[PDB]
This record gives C-alpha cells, structure tokens and sequence, in this order.
C-alpha cells in the first residue's frame, strides 16, 4: 500500500534483468516451470517443506523483487537465485526430476551471470 | 605482518569450513587440483586472462580467508567459492575439460552448502 520502488537498473542489474528474463521465457519452459511461482507445501502434500526450509524463493518472487527495485546490486540479485535451487537440493533427493530441472535451470544461469559486464 | 584474524567460527561457518575440507580433500581431488591455487596465467599462456576475470579466486585464497577469520558468515565464503567457479565458465568454452571439473566440484559445493543448519 506504500509507494512501490521504481529507477533505473544499474549496467550489472540490466544483466541481472536480462538473466531473470530468460529463465522466464519459453526456451527454459520445460525445466523452468516447477519455480514460476513458490512451493505450495500444502497442495503438494510437502507438510515437512517448511521445517526444512527457512527461506522459501521462486522466479515470481525474483520478479516482483526486481519490478519493485528490490534489489540494489547484482550479488544480492544472485544469492536469491541461488537460495532457490539451493532450497531444491535442500529438501529433495537427488535422483528426483525436479532436482534434475534445478541443476539444468542453474546451468543455464550460472554459464551466464559468470558473463557479467565489468 | 600485523596480527592475523583468530577466533571461533559461527555454527553456519563450521558448516562452511567443513565443506571447504571436503573440496580440499582427495575424495575430490581428480577435479578439484585446478583450482587448488590461483590461475597462474603467465605460465598457462593465458595472456587475456585477467583482462577478462576482475576478481581472481581459488580454493587456496578461501582457504587462506577462513584461517584469518575473514568470513563473516557463510553467505560471503558462499560468494567467494561461487565466484571461483564462475571465473571458469566465463574465461572457458563450455566445452573444455576444466569447465567440466568446475561443474563436477561446484556439484559438491552446492548439494553440501544446501544441507546449512538454520
Ligand atoms: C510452480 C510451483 S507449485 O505451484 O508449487 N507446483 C509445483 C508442481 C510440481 C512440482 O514438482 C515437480 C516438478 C516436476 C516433476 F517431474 C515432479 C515434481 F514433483 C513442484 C515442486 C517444486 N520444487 C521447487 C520442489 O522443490 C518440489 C518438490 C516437490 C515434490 C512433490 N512431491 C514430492 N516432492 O515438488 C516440487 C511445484
Ligand atoms: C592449480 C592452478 S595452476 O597453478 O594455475 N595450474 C593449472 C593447471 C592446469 C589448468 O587447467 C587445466 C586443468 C585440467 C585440464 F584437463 C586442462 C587444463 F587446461 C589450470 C586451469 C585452471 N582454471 C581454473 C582455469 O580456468 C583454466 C584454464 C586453463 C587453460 C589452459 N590452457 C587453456 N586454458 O587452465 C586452467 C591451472
Ligand atoms: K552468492
């Protein structure tokens, strides 16, 4: 209800921006879509998600932070990201497919936030 | 030549410091010997090297850092080892042998570092 933040990105959060849109965008789609919103624990049945996760992040939260101007550099930018799949690798086994999505989704963010302007 | 950090480690930082033991050990030392200490570029041949990575790291420069109390808490030593990894995939094809090692020893890293008590 409060004014929303709005500015000019920074030239290594325009990279951040450009990163975030392409995990969003159709070429990621299959591997992607398991973190276009959060984990609900209770439509998934996950009654334990919460005790083992403290700090729930999705690509929709990432988003709206981003919008919002929530984030002031690119390393900030990145730790969500990372607590994401992080959080996958967390609660999951690893031989499950939504492990396999993370480590492709991550792939593709790693490889391109490592080309970060200087 | 002035006094070196000393003093405990948070509970999050033994987390850490343990890991970093892992990375060092010889269960992973077929892919981690690369980054065992810095790039040396003059003796690679890598001419560009640090005309393209602004933020030289490797696993002898964490290690360095966690014996001096240098970390504050596990999100910085987090960054340092991340960035490690990152500075290969930049200066790298994708395709080369030590990018491959990054991924393998980033693996590790991040299914260990996922398991931080909270
Ligand atoms: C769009 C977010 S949502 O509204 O909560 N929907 C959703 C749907 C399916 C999910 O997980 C799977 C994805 C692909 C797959 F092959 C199997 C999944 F269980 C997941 C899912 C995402 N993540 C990030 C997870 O870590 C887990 C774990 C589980 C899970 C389900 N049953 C056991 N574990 O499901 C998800 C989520
Ligand atoms: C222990 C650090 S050191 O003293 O500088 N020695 C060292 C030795 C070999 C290195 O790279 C390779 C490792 C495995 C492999 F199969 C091929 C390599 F070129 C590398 C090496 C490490 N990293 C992190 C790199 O990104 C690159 C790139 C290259 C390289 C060499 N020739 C073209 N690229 O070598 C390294 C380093
Ligand atoms: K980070």
């Amino acid at each position: 209800y409060f004014q929303g933040g709005s500015g000019k990105l920074s030239e290594q959060l325009k990279h951040c921006n450009g990163i975030l849109k392409e995990l969003l965008s159709k070429k990621h789609a299959a591997y992607a879509w398991p973190f276009y919103k959060p984990v609900d624990a209770s439509a998934l049945g996950l009654h334990d998600y919460h005790d083992i996760i403290k700090h729930p992040m999705d690509l929709s939260t990432v988003k709206r932070k981003m919008e919002n101007r929530d984030y002031r550099d690119a390393q900030e930018f990145a730790a969500d990201v990372r607590l994401m799949f992080s959080n996958c690798y967390k609660y999951n086994p690893p031989d499950h497919d939504v492990v396999a999505m993370a480590r492709k989704l991550q792939d593709v963010f790693e490889f391109r936030y490592a080309k970060m302007p200087d």
